[PDB]
Order: structure tokens, then C-alpha cells, then sequence
DNA sequence: GGTTGGTGTGGTTGG
């Protein structure tokens, strides 16, 4: 069926940059809405970004101008480029994809940003 | 729980 596989998490220094990938199988990103969320240590889950089937993007106020979404249809993969990272960005990052009446989730990947 | 956490039926996300 439908499965999402996230990759790219790890440890980085403040001010650094890294890219998360969300690779889909069983359904195309270009068919539906995909979303990123993050879950920081002492916080509730928060929206990060959305890309619609048509490729249009929206970003949360806490990441706008630093994070950007792109999509490779031939690899059925969506990328979250995370620039100018801050310790406040430390969290588990999730991606999901809608398909029909269901929502399918990646396994989550930890990003840890060390203080300067 | 789930194909996903947890301060679990809200959450730029259903029940
Ligand atoms: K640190
Ligand atoms: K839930």
C-alpha cells in the first residue's frame, strides 16, 4: 500500500543547514496534499509546511524564510531544506501524505541543533 | 493506535 520514508536527521551546529527527505511509495505526492510537522521536546506538535498536489507551498511563521519545500516527481520524494538552524528547531520532524480518506505518516526523524 | 506523539478527539489533521 502507501508508505512514507523519512531520512536526513541528525546533529548540526546552530547556523548550519540540512535537508530532510520524505519518499513515498504507493501514492504520488503530486496527487494529494503533503504536510510537515515537528514535535519539540517540551512542546505540542506544530505545523511546519504544506505542499499541495499542484506544488504550491505554505510555511509556518517560525520557519518562513529559512525552510523551503521542493518536490522531485520522478523520485516521488519531497524535500524540506532547513537553513539557518536554531536550537529552537530541535525536534522530531514528521511528514505525511493524504490519500483518499486516509493520511499516511513517515516514521519521524530527529533534528538536534547545538547552541553556538 | 494507527502507517505517527502525546498534556491522545485538537492540532493549518478524523475519530
Ligand atoms: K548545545
Ligand atoms: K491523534
Amino acid at each position: 500500500q502507501v508508505q512514507l520514508q523519512e531520512s536526513g536527521g541528525g546533529l548540526v551546529q546552530a547556523g548550519g543547514s540540512l535537508r530532510l527527505s520524505c519518499a513515498a511509495s504507493g501514492s504520488r505526492f503530486s496527487s494529494n496534499t503533503m504536510t510537515w510537522y515537528r514535535q519539540a521536546p517540551g512542546k505540542q506538535r506544530e505545523w511546519v509546511a504544506t505542499m499541495r498536489s499542484i506544488g504550491t507551498t505554505r510555511y509556518a511563521s517560525s520557519v518562513e524564510g529559512r525552510f523551503t519545500l521542493s518536490r522531485d516527481n520522478a523520485k516521488n520524494t519531497v524535500y524540506l531544506q532547513m537553513n539557518s538552524l536554531k536550537p529552537e528547531d530541535t525536534a522530531v520532524y514528521y511528514c505525511n501524505l493524504r490519500r483518499g480518506g486516509g493520511i499516511y505518516w513517515g516514521q519521524g526523524t530527529q533534528v538536534t541543533v547545538s547552541s553556538h
